[PDB]
């Protein structure tokens, strides 16, 4: 579980260790329900034990004529999925790796992909019901982050919905969903997943509108890099749009963590009157212009790419900004910032931080 060693970089080993090899005689294939990258997807039934009643499943298959790399990549997804056990993460029943066709057998999600489901159900849920869907997705992502798993492809199309409307993250083992630092520098983290989650929030509250659909990919690239952002969906609580914008902070360290997101959404759901104030919706607006105070020492340090010293500050008792602004340049040396260039970068930043805490602006 969390904290335990994980196997995210060895597909065959994860298949061996974390999947149940299912005998083909236990699987009954029924109607086709989708087309995947590697082959058709079916609804079916699974006998897990000789003396047990069959249970409904989804059956993902690998197309005939596959290459061995396609086979490894296909089954590798199950090796990842089998390490997870959470209400909002797709549950793996097992795989067939010994006989053709290769199969991945999962719980059946009758309502399919969330973006398609919401378009089919346009306008038919309450805002509160939509926020509960987002809470379920966030809870799954909180679990993945705690499992030190970065998803990299979080989008409404990769959330599946079952008959009880439970939303579950899938797709283990797309510029409009990807954080700026992940596109430009390939820095994928749970914080870039949080960016994606903000996009998912926008997809859900718009009932499956395509993000930045008015724009080409090249225009999306300028938008995200320069700081343009999606405008509010129609009928979107201000608290929910403000959370989207927080997920889309340019500086990844300023984005909320998934544990924070779940707590925020829980508070809103428990007091649903908090959802009644809406963000101003103007149908003529397609994009917001760029937006023009550090909460933690870690945020401040990462803003200047000095996060490698975070624990050095904490251990010495410099755990808040109001403490940091009292630091001399010799204190920085004292706690272990040895490299002169790093001393200089922190010293200069502290000057600006001291300007900030001493700023006064009282309207009369
Ligand atoms: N457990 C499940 N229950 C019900 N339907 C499912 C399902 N798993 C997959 N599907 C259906 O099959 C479709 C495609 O499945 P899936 O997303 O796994 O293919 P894929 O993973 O190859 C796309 P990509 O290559 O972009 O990751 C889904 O849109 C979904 O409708
Ligand atoms: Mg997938």
């Amino acid at each position: 579980g969390p904290g335990d060693p994980h196997t995210y970089e060895d597909p065959n080993q994860a298949v061996l260790k974390f999947t149940t090899e299912i005998h083909p005689s236990c699987v009954t294939r029924q109607k086709v329900i989708g087309a995947g990258e590697f082959g058709e997807v079916y609804k079916g039934m699974l006998k897990t034990s000789s003396g047990k009643k069959e249970v409904p499943v989804a059956i993902k298959t690998l197309k005939a004529g596959y290459t061995e790399k396609q086979r490894v990549d296909f089954l590798g997804e199950a090796g990842i999925m089998g390490q997870f056990s959470h209400h909002n993460i797709i549950r793996l029943e097992g795989v067939i790796s010994k006989y053709k066709p290769m199969m991945i057998i999962t719980e059946y999600m009758e309502n399919g992909a969330l973006d398609k489901f919401l378009r089919e159900k346009d306008g038919e849920f309450s805002v509160l019901q939509l926020v509960g869907m987002l809470r379920g997705i966030a809870a799954g992502m909180k679990y993945l982050a705690n499992m030190n798993y970065v998803h990299r492809d979080l989008a409404a199309r990769n959330i599946l919905v079952n008959s009880n409307l439970v939303c579950k993250v899938s797709d283990f083992g797309p510029i409009r969903w990807t954080a700026p630092e992940a596109i430009s520098y390939r820095k994928f983290t749970s914080a870039s997943d949080v960016w994606s989650f903000g996009i998912v929030m926008w997809e859900v509250m718009t009932y499956g509108e395509r993000p930045y659909w008015e724009l080409s990919n090249h225009e999306v690239m300028k938008a995200i890099n320069d700081g343009f952002r999606l405008p509010t969906p129609m009928d979107c609580p201000s608290a929910i749009y403000q959370l989207m914008m927080q997920c889309w902070q340019q500086e990844r360290a300023r984005r909320p963590k998934f544990a924070d997101i779940v707590s925020i959404l829980d508070k809103l759901i428990r007091a649903p009157d908090s959802l009644k104030t809406l963000a101003d919706f103007d149908p003529r607006v397609s994009i917001r212009l760029p937006s023009t105070p550090f909460r933690t020492v870690s945020e401040w340090l990462e803003s200047i790419k000095m996060q490698q010293y975070t624990e050095h500050f904490m251990a010495a008792g410099y755990t808040a900004i109001e403490k940091v602004v009292q630091m001399t340049n010799d204190d920085i040396k004292r706690i272990g910032v040895r490299l002169p260039g790093h001393q200089k970068r922190i010293a200069y930043s502290l000057l600006g931080l001291k300007d900030q805490v001493n700023t006064v602006g009282i309207p009369i």
